[PDB]
């Protein structure tokens, strides 16, 4: 599934921000507007056994170009909360349910 990063209206948002995928189904987060962005999973808000450092972009790496995306495949079932580092304080946060 594809998730857009930033709205054409200027929202610092993941679009969609709350969604579901099946275990093993990719998520591809692609720049749309408002970048730079990244995708970081909050290590306190993901299922047991998951290594946040394997599924997150490095806090320092940014998708700074119009055509860039970040792909991640989640397997462990449950909810994952994630955010964009530069825009976390502006509410650029999301939730995915892996079912
Ligand atoms: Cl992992
Ligand atoms: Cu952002």
């Amino acid at each position: 599934v594809e998730v857009l990063l930033g709205g054409d209206d200027g929202s610092l948002a993941f679009l969609p921000g709350d969604f579901s995928v099946a275990s093993g189904e990719e998520i591809v987060f692609c720049n749309n507007a408002g970048f730079p962005h990244n995708v970081v999973f909050d290590e306190d808000e993901i299922p047991s056994g998951v290594d946040a450092a394997k599924i997150s972009m490095s806090e320092e790496d940014l998708l700074n170009a119009p055509g860039e995306c970040y792909k991640v495949t989640l397997t462990e079932k449950g909810t994952y909360k994630f955010y964009c580092s530069p825009h976390q304080g502006a509410g650029m946060v999301g939730k995915v349910t892996v079912n």
